[PDB]
């Protein structure tokens, strides 16, 4: 019946075909369906069956249109490779003299189904006299909404396009969903001609496409962007305008803005997000504060501006430049020619238990690198706000293996630097503070203090504290009460980690206070010693 | 003719994702695969096959051409079970490794098992669906390939073995390790002789052991000096219970300046002496257990230096050592680490005959996006990413080094 070879399909091991009862349907709904299945049978899409067929699926009606529910069949159907969920990004596309888009929607139903598996798709047309035997059928082609259809259809398209592609090297085809997107750098007449050749080639296999009178118009709306065959733009983003905002409204908005932060610089949600505190219900009406009214306002302005883009030229350099927009926050733009970006983005404030700015820069760099490999199969040359000396100093001695691909320095404030650097050896002439902190773990009552070789001492009692905290507070006190250079001895295990990693940011607000003190000193030497020893 | 290989009971085939590759690597893999399919070694597949094994391309030891490397680790683990280790290979003045992974394409793979060898050449920007294949012939890097061909491999080895019995020949996956005491030239001339036999169808184990730890020795010691010493020794007592810091700590009482000089008690004096002696030899009673996994932990020491320990039980090392980066690896922590893992896995194989599981002081993402760029072996070991404990590093930093070094006028 059909030219294309079928793909052998199976039900997950052990499981069996669907057995769902057919809902009762009104008389006009049954008629509509009775007619659609007379035509579908005629066209060859389905076959009249009804004897030894146990399986069944519910048919529906939404001129009427039928809808079969294969959720159950899908639950019983084997697994397939996967119909890739990773779709291309405009930044990776190439500028083409011509691009045509062929909707191959009905091509779905033009691909045969493993006859061996067709029994499973059986469904039934109800009756008025609920009693009478229903009209039974089954599918001969890939059912709309069935599990295997996307995968099998595309595999089929792949084998059918093989020859054409071989005979036409200068032509790029992209298949996705039920859309063939054909592009090239041939003269428009020659391109139009080759499209027609492709259409008749597909048609030779039973696949239909709309004529030149029906094919879709470039610019094409494709997942947020507007594609022109010579550049791309961003479909303008529209922010509502209401007198009453509910939590849903505010979360939806914050959602939209956050997506825009990527392409647009300066979008902010801090004040809008504040509206979400202690909210008791989704439908709750929160009034915008002045600042949220304002913030909302400036964002509307920013989004008015048109953000255009450019395509990828493989004969040109790929460059990535990075900015630290605030602590933990990073912005980047990848381009080829100065000021003509291919892509831009930012990474949400990276927050953790303890790290440093240089380490974070390093991570931003690798996220970019993974994204670039995917988009361009190449790695950008990097222009980073950090001096070579700074990198060489930090990396060369950090405890963890780290790297940054070829890069060059770009002096664009604020630069990424080392906020402090613990001394390598004890400091001659600096007061030496022996610190200690202890707390009852259960009563959460403790004491933190020190004694210095110069005779300075202090102790403070704390309540609702932990042991870890008294120890760290001991260190905090020493830093507060000492001169510009200080030596500090501690048996705290967490200080041992500070010595190794020398973090400039942390979760612990106490550690953060210590860090601020550490940064303030001219010289600090931190020394760890085993606890409960004959030391101190 | 094919032996019916099967999966370990209750196990399914590998469904591992293909990581993204550079453009260069993709072009290369496509060629390589077009050729293999011509030659009937692999065949394109349908979507009804849901299994996958990552694949990638390398350029091992000098080569203006790419080699295809497949990561069958997962598949190997799910594959059923089926020669022991030449205890003396470890004792040969010199070993040389050979890539005999080509022998395998000379044999067909059980029909019903090929589905599990499915792999996918990715496409740039997803502008195209991956190119899927599966093997028809025994694939390089799979654990069954060296077994199912043992028969034919041994067969081709006898005449050479039974010709030199002053040479040990050991096999592991795609490789063959051979060691002899003959001088350098002879060794190689004999190696080539072996390869010639093969065509018809640089290690020196005299260096490896557990390394000696050496405590500082000093004119005068400061409070800080003793403090550091004391913390290292206290940690080390988890290995040698006879190590003690009682006398040293008594010198650490009172609040003296970190830089003040302290005179060592005649007792503390002996204590340091007794300690130095205990550390003169590897701890007693450590033996390899063939039934337990072998562990390999690495620490980054800085300035291109790396220390490692191989053990099965905590603090009971089978071997320990140092690794200094090679030439032109100066700016690449990832290159250095990679190189070290290959060198450590190789010794691991030359000694116990299996690969160890590595504990790596690197962030997972850093390792995953760049390790293949510098890999050169046919095998791939297991690994986990860890945080190095400050003291573990400070301790092994202490191992003794050559007086001058290893001469080579
Ligand atoms: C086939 C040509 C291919 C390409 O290289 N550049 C462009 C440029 C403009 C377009 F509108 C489409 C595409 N192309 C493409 O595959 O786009 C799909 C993801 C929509």
């Amino acid at each position: 019946i059909s030219p294309i070879e079928t793909v052998p399909v199976k039900l997950k091991p052990g499981m069996d075909g669907p057995k769902v009862k057919q809902w009762p349907l009104t008389e006009e709904k049954i008629k509509a369906l009775v007619e659609i299945c007379t035509e579908m049978e005629k066209e060859g899409k389905i076959s009249k069956i009804g004897p030894e067929n146990p399986y069944n699926t519910p048919v529906f009606a939404i001129k009427w249109r039928k809808l079969v529910d294969f959720r159950e069949l899908n639950k019983r159907t084997q697994d397939f490779w996967e119909v890739q969920l990773g779709i291309p990004h405009p930044a990776g596309l190439k500028k083409k003299k011509s691009v045509t888009v062929l909707d191959v929607g009905d091509a779905y139903f033009s691909v045969p189904l493993d006859e061996d598996f067709r029994k499973y798709t059986a469904f039934t047309i109800p009756s008025i006299n609920n009693e009478t035997p229903g009209i039974r059928y089954q599918y001969n082609v890939l059912p709309q909404g069935w599990k295997g259809s996307p995968a099998i259809f595309q595999s089929s398209m792949t084998k059918i396009l093989e020859p054409f592609r071989k005979q036409n090297p200068d032509i790029v085809i992209y298949q996705y969903m039920d859309d063939l997107c054909v592009g090239s750098d041939l003269e428009i007449g020659q391109h139009r001609t080759k499209i027609e050749e492709l259409r008749q080639h597909l048609l030779r296999w039973g696949l239909t496409t709309p004529d030149k009178k029906h094919q879709k118009e470039p610019p094409f709306l494709w997942m947020g962007y507007e594609l022109h065959p010579d550049k791309w733009t961003v479909q303008p983003i529209v922010l509502p305008e209401k007198d009453s905002w509910t939590v849903n409204d505010i979360q939806k908005l914050v959602g939209k803005l956050n997506w825009a932060s990527q392409i647009y610089p300066g979008i902010k949600v801090r004040q809008l997000c504040k509206l979400l505190r202690g909210t008791k219900a989704l439908t709750e009406v929160i009034p915008l504060t002045e600042e949220a009214e304002l913030e909302l306002a400036e964002n509307r302005e920013i989004l008015k501006e048109p953000v255009h883009g450019v395509y990828y030229d493989p004969s040109k350099d790929l460059i990535a430049e990075i900015q630290k927009q605030g602590q933990g926050q990073w912005t980047y733009q990848i381009y080829q020619e100065p000021f003509k970006n291919l892509k831009t983005g930012k990474y949400a404030r990276m927050r953790g238990a303890h790290t440093n700015d240089v380490k974070q820069l390093t991570e931003a760099v690798q996220k970019i690198t993974t994204e670039s490999i995917v988009i361009w199969g190449k790695t950008p040359k990097f222009k980073l706000p950090i001096q070579k000396e700074t990198w060489e100093t930090w990396w060369t001695e950090y405890w963890q293996a780290t790297w940054i691909p070829e890069w060059e320095f770009v002096n664009t404030p604020p630069l990424v630097k080392l906020w402090y650097q613990l001394e390598k050896e004890p400091i001659v002439g600096a007061e030496t503070f022996y610190v200690d902190g202890a707390a009852n773990r259960e009563t959460k009552l403790g004491k933190a203090g020190y004694v210095t070789n110069r005779g300075r001492q202090k102790v403070v009692t704390l309540t609702d504290t932990t042991n870890q905290k008294t120890e760290l507070q001991a260190i905090y006190l020493a830093l507060q009460d000492s001169g510009l250079e200080v030596n500090i001895v501690t048996d705290s295990q967490y200080a041992l980690g500070i010595i190794q990693a020398q973090p400039d940011q942390s979760e612990s607000e106490l550690v953060n206070q210590i860090i601020e003190q550490l940064i303030k000193k001219e010289k600090v030497y931190l020394a760890w010693v085993p606890a409960h020893k004959g030391i101190g």
